[PDB]
């Protein structure tokens, strides 16, 4: 019994973290194959920030510029390559703990787990949600950029996500694996706006299910609604609409506690229009939206990957 | 900046988990060495759990009775022997994964990050607490058994935990490495009684400097305590007692933040007697007690092991 918030094993992605300096700056990049990767803000000063030319400013670099240094081994660059915000290092060596992997542009609502390092060694592991404004509410201190965010399937591990840069928010942002800011922002540092956040409606729904399948059953109501008209109140306390392709991805859930999705929908509705009153659910006093339904069900059924 | 729950990296511990098969039953054990320690009621069937003599049913079992395997390789056990409540397995071929490692018996207040295994593979990491009294609050399926928990040290793995049972009230028990119970509790499957929990009052002072060390400040009073003061108030809201050496132990974060103990103690007194009056500290709506103060200055420092 029991549910936590758990991130993916470690393991795989701590044998491909590199140390990658340039000039004075340093920070972390991803080694696969004979390719290593990294965020491409690497050859710029703290003043280059301000408004940079990334053509020009790699112009100047040469192979010889480029340090990277695994543990105590040095690898010899015999290439480099600028795509969109990644820079692509081609190395005379290929690392030998390379897992099979590939690269994945999630969606908003997905969720990941993120390896955070500092100078391409590893400090800790956690589970987080891009949010539906494609920004994520990490732990970041400096150094930390170009730690990736990963899903592992069976023996397959996704990259998903590479930390770029915090907003003056208290926010963060960052790249796929091909270079592409997810939302709006740009690797210069200045002001930007993250439009409004929602919560993640189809994700709370999860969460009340993995209540009920643990045993914390109080918010469980007679009354029950209606698809259009609970999405009334959802908006107005701004939350995501809910389509029903949501619906649809709640049925596993709906069938092993037989609790029908809208009656779920009319629960929530109450517990919006009435807080929780000082009760708890799962020891939390905030409705969580950060568990898919995949989440759950992996939680509970206890999958494994190797 | 951010403040996030996170765990270790699993990687040096991933590359130690075994399955171990005897009769029916199978759970997970730890290869070091040239020995596998897992839980000892795996030569029990779920009879025998009732009320086990283990003495007796460990003299049925041969060394050929117990099969181990590490993804595809198979052990060969040479000795056995019963050590408290954990089983050493002697076997042929030494470990060559092996991290550097300790074993130790932590104290109720303090962390550690849990590798959740079924069937010798790893499932997911978390980071938890021993409770003040000797439980702690996991995510754990049947199967799960002799799933560790560790820390890391620079590049030193110290075991602590190896969980054995689920208690009747949905919560977790089990041993150190050396087999002795943390707690009253037995591996008897009866019904057992955890005594009243307390809240970790250190912890949730040392989640205090967090929350003002990223700028979330409105819990800032003007009034202040004493010691004898703060501690009535606390214990009728069944908080545990804080002593000098607890005192002591904040000095580096009163320091970076320039907030005496004290004046937190008081902070903290008028939440107790007032409620949080929904706001929310570092996105939470209750009082948090699972970071040690070691955690929160690690966690803002950014350390790193390798
Ligand atoms: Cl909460």
């Amino acid at each position: 019994s029991g549910f936590r918030k758990m991130a993916f094993p470690s393991g795989k992605v701590e044998g491909c973290m590199v140390q990658v300096t340039c000039g004075t700056t340093t920070l972390n990049g991803l080694w696969l194959d004979d390719v290593v990767y990294c965020p491409r803000h690497v050859i710029c000063t703290s003043e280059d920030m301000l408004n940079p030319n990334y053509e020009d400013l790699l112009i100047r670099k040469s192979n010889h510029n480029f340090l990277v240094q695994a543990g105590n081994v040095q690898l010899r660059v015999i290439g480099h390559s600028m795509q969109n915000c990644v820079l692509k290092l081609k190395v005379d060596t290929a690392n030998p703990k390379t897992p099979k992997y590939k690269f994945v542009r999630i969606q908003p609502g997905q969720t990941f787990s993120v390896l955070a390092c500092y100078n391409g060694s590893p400090s800790g592991v956690y589970q987080c949600a891009m949010r539906p404004n494609f920004t994520i509410k990490g732990s970041f201190l400096n150094g930390s950029c170009g730690s990736v965010g990963f899903n592992i399937d069976y023996d397959c591990v996704s990259f998903c996500y590479m930390h770029h840069m915090e907003l003056p928010t208290g926010v963060h942002a960052g790249t796929d694996l091909e270079g592409n800011f997810y939302g709006p922002f740009v690797d210069r540092q200045t002001a930007q706006a993250a439009g409004t956040d929602t919560t993640i409606t189809v994700n709370v729904l999860a969460w009340l299910y993995a209540a009920v399948i643990n045993g914390d059953r109080w918010f469980l109501n007679r009354f029950t609604t209606t698809l259009n008209d609970f999405n009334l109140v959802a908006m107005k306390y701004n939350y995501e609409p809910l389509t029903q392709d949501h619906v649809d991805i709640l049925g596993p859930l709906s069938a092993q506690t037989g609790i029908a999705v809208l009656d779920m929908c009319a629960s929530l509705k109450e517990l919006l229009q009435n807080g929780m009153n000082g009760r708890t659910i799962l020891g939390s006093a905030l409705l969580e939206d950060e568990f898919t339904p995949f989440d759950v069900v992996r939680q509970c059924s206890g999958v494994t990957f190797q």
